[PDB]
RNA sequence: GCCAGGAUGUAUGCUUAGAAGCAGCAAUCAUUUAAAGAGUGCGUAAUAGCUCACUGGU
């Protein structure tokens, strides 16, 4: 019955990306780049907080958070 | 018109004493949907709160 809340998708991303802060211009300045297998884990870990059906959709959300903060996936 | 929803990653990222849809900057993705803007106004120190777009009902 004790709800353990997971860290925001954003911070989880910075962590995995090895960066102090996200980009101020997400489209122009890309601060870092990570991998799909990493978005994989973030989506898997954060899953309880999400409202997604599958992990593909979960990752779709995570990528959206990363896309909007200058992070890139490969 | 009235009734009811108007959600979720998320207080997006940045910046900023604070900046949580709504000072300002760059963006404006994604999920679950019948539908629901990275938010139309009002509101708060910042929250909260009221509200619209949008959806269903009558
Ligand atoms: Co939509
Ligand atoms: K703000
Ligand atoms: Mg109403
Ligand atoms: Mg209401
Ligand atoms: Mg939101
Ligand atoms: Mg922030
Ligand atoms: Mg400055
Ligand atoms: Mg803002
Ligand atoms: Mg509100
Ligand atoms: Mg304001
Ligand atoms: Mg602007
Ligand atoms: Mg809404």
């Amino acid at each position: 019955t004790f709800i353990t809340k997971t860290p925001p998708a954003a911070v989880l991303l910075k962590k995995a990306a090895g960066i102090e802060s996200g980009s101020g211009e997400p489209n122009r300045n890309k601060v870092a780049t990570i991998k799909r297998d990493k978005v994989r884990e973030i989506a898997e870990l954060k899953m309880p907080d999400l409202n997604a059906a599958s992990i593909e959709a979960a990752m779709r959300m995570i990528e959206g958070t990363a896309r909007n903060m200058g992070i890139v996936v490969e």
